[PDB]
């Protein structure tokens, strides 16, 4: 379903992309996006799927228009535009300087003063979880460990029962990967219906959890609304449920092939940091954009008002021009260049948390099971949106070789 091409679109900008099911799926997600970056490929192209929008290909057009929000406005940051159009998640759906107050609270909540607080706990679940696996000799890592580990210690700092995952997981992924089941709206709502009499429960009985300190917090002076509460949880969720979960069954697939890549961060430990910062740039995994809130012409296209253009986070550092050779993880780059937090004023407050369970688990992993590989005739498959994933990670190894701790 490719829709009519607009006027003001060049047929030499035209490049079908479907975000949703690329192409060269089978060889991997960020390898079916790199297409992309082949040299018959314009810098600015313009996609047919999905409605028809723009796709920037290139770190630097990327972060430019990450930069300009005045011409690249998040209103509308989801493609397609029903989602971009209902979706009002704050402060993403937001732009300077409305967007700084509500960023300033979401921080209070996220940033680095939680997670060194946390701390202890990352570590504690993720030693269990460990522990719990070494003996079998083979688990599921999608739904073993790469869903609870992260969901877990989510639930535990917004105060919500273990029991609700399996039910927000699904609104979560339907949200960044649509299955066809429900719309954005329809999924959009039912997490809504969830957040609505909580929030209320905490404003007037506040917690010392996330959604506690979200409900009662100050913004511009005043009382957020609940309205405004229930909109950054929405984003927290989605933050919590969704990314992490999805990053780590990347790694550990490439982990699970190249033992040589667990051997160096076994011996020279060290370089734990550093690895985690070239998994981010090879598997990166957002893909969202903006919408032009005027006719621009950017590097010699021009844009018609109206127009959304997605700004793949996960192409900066796979693009040739701010990484060599970017296929390949090298843990040793002088220069790891990415954007997989985003750029601009929009950048990723979660972070953190993101990188000390991403270091937790591989200095955790590797101590007890150094010696691990994918299960023989196991088909890896991967999944595009907005957030990509991996459908399963069916890993095995030999108990013996495992070290209890
Ligand atoms: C590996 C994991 C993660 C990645 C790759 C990621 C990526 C991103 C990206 C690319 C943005 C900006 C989107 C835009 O500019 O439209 C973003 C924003 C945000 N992320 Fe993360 N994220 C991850 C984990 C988390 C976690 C764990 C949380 C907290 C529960 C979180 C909370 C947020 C929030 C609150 C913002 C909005 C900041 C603002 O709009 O000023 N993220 N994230
Ligand atoms: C699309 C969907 C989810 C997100 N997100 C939330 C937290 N970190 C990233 C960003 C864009």
């Amino acid at each position: 379903n490719l829709a009519p091409l607009p006027p003001h679109v060049p047929e030499h900008l035209v490049f079908d992309f479907d975000m949703y099911n690329p192409s060269n799926l089978s060889a991997g997600v960020q390898e079916a996006w790199a297409v992309l970056q082949e040299s018959n490929v314009p810098d600015l192209v313009w996609t047919r799927c999905n409605g028809g929008h723009w796709i920037a290909t290139r770190g630097q057009l990327i972060r430019e228009a990450y930069e300009d929000y005045r011409h690249f406005s998040s209103e509308c940051p989801f493609i397609p535009r029903e989602a971009g159009e209902a979706y009002d998640f704050i402060p993403t759906s937001m732009d300077p300087p409305e967007q700084r107050q509500f960023r300033a609270l979401a921080n209070q909540v996220v940033g680095m003063p939680v997670v060194d607080k946390l701390e202890n706990r990352i570590q504690e679940l993720a030693c269990s979880l460990i522990e719990s696996l070494r003996p079998q000799g083979q688990c599921n890592f999608t739904e073993d460990y790469a869903e609870p580990f992260p969901i877990r210690i989510f639930m535990l700092l917004a105060g919500l029962p273990e029991e609700d995952i399996p039910h927000l997981k699904y609104l979560t992924d339907q949200m960044t990967r649509p299955d066809g089941s429900m719309t954005f709206a329809e999924a959009k709502e039912a997490l809504y219906d969830y957040l609505i009499p909580i929030i209320e429960q905490r404003r007037q009985k506040p917690g010392t959890d996330a959604i506690s300190i979200v409900a009662n917090g100050q913004v511009n002076g005043r009382p957020i609304t609940s309205d405004e509460a229930k909109r950054m949880c929405g984003l927290l969720l989605v933050g919590g449920l969704d990314t992490v979960v999805n990053f780590l069954s990347f790694s550990m697939e490439f982990l699970a092939k190249s033992p040589e890549h667990r051997q160096e961060l076994i011996e020279r430990p060290e370089r734990i940091p550093a690895a985690c910062e070239e998994l981010l740039r090879r598997f990166s995994l957002v893909a969202d954009g903006r919408i032009l809130t005027s006719d621009y012409e950017f590097h010699g296209v021009q844009l018609k008002k109206g127009d959304q253009i997605l700004l793949p986070q996960m192409l900066s550092g796979l693009d040739e021009r701010e990484n060599a050779c970017p296929m390949h993880v090298d843990f040793s780059r002088q220069k790891v260049s990415h954007t997989t937090f985003g750029h601009g004023s929009h950048l990723c407050l979660g972070q953190h948390l993101a990188r000390r369970e991403i270091i937790v688990t591989l200095k955790e992993w590797l101590t007890r099971i150094p010696d691990f590989s994918i299960a023989p005739g196991a088909q890896i498959q991967h999944k595009s949106g907005i957030v990509s994933g991996v459908q399963a990670l069916p890993l095995v190894w030999d108990p013996a070789t495992t070290k209890a701790v």
